[PDB]
């Protein structure tokens, strides 16, 4: 199936999904000379102080940390956002170096790692039901660069030697994603997509300006995860990300 390898990544999956080669694509080149400041948009609104962890896993494309959803208790609001929408799972994508990583661009820039915080329109019940309708989801963006330690991202780092391979997973619970966030919340958004199959073409992307800082050895914990699942021969997870998609004339919006 699906992966990111010569034989199964970004480029062959418009066979199984062609949406791949759709009108709104995820990720894109954010060209800040052309995003435009937009002063209709109301303030970002993040708030994670009673999220709910369960648990992580590892889907042999990345790790997810999921959230239990079945109440407002971690939500995204304002912005470019009507309504409110409920944090359901992060995940990130990295490189195999410090120099890629990163979905999305800046200016053709890309960053060690992208971390997306995942969530629903809460006007459509579930998630299952939200990725079948043009606004079902809100992705929170942001850009991990190579320096100083996050400290607010080391329970994760821990966990990872405990979910190694394909079908791990782990007890992950009050795991708070306020640590996860950078001081900014100066965003970018459009419309777009899941940057993975099925490629849905259901989110409304907020994409952080301000990068967070993680060490080298935490990121280098992440590259010691495996693609393969428990017996196979090793497959490091690394390079996980799509490149960047044609825009096709969708504008790119900025809160400052
Ligand atoms: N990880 N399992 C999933 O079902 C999944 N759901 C997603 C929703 C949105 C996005 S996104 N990257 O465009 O923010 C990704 C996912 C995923 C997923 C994330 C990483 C690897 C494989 C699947
Ligand atoms: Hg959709
Ligand atoms: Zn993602």
């Amino acid at each position: 199936h699906w992966g990111y390898g010569k034989h199964n990544g970004p480029e062959h999956w418009h066979k199984d999904f062609p949406i791949a080669k759709g009108e709104r694509q995820s990720p894109v080149d954010i060209d800040t000379h052309t995003a435009k400041y937009d002063p209709s948009l109301k303030p970002l609104s993040v708030s994670y102080d009673q999220a709910t962890s369960l648990r992580i896993l590892n889907n042999g494309h990345a790790f997810n940390v999921e959230f239990d959803d079945s109440q407002d208790k971690a939500v995204l609001k304002g912005g470019p956002l009507d309504g409110t929408y409920r944090l359901i799972q992060f995940h990130f994508h990295w490189g195999s170096l410090d120099g890629q990583g990163s979905e999305h661009t800046v200016d053709k820039k890309k960053y060690a790692a992208e971390l997306h915080l995942v969530h629903w329109n809460t006007k459509y019940g579930d998630f299952g039901k939200a990725v079948q309708q043009p606004d079902g989801l809100a992705v929170l963006g942001i850009f991990l660069k190579v320096g100083s330690a996050k400290p607010g991202l080391q329970k994760v780092v821990d966990v990872l030697d405990s979910i190694k391979t394909k079908g791990k997973s782990a007890d992950f619970t009050n795991f708070d994603p306020r640590g996860l966030l950078p001081e900014s919340l100066d965003y970018w958004t459009y419309p777009g997509s899941l940057t993975t199959p099925p490629l849905l073409e259901c989110v409304t992307w907020i994409v952080l300006k301000e990068p967070i800082s993680v060490s080298s050895e935490q990121v280098l914990k992440f590259r010691k995860l495996n693609f393969n699942g428990e017996g196979e021969p090793e497959e490091l997870m690394v390079d996980n990300w799509r490149p960047a998609q044609p825009l096709k004339n969708r504008q790119i919006k900025a809160s400052f």
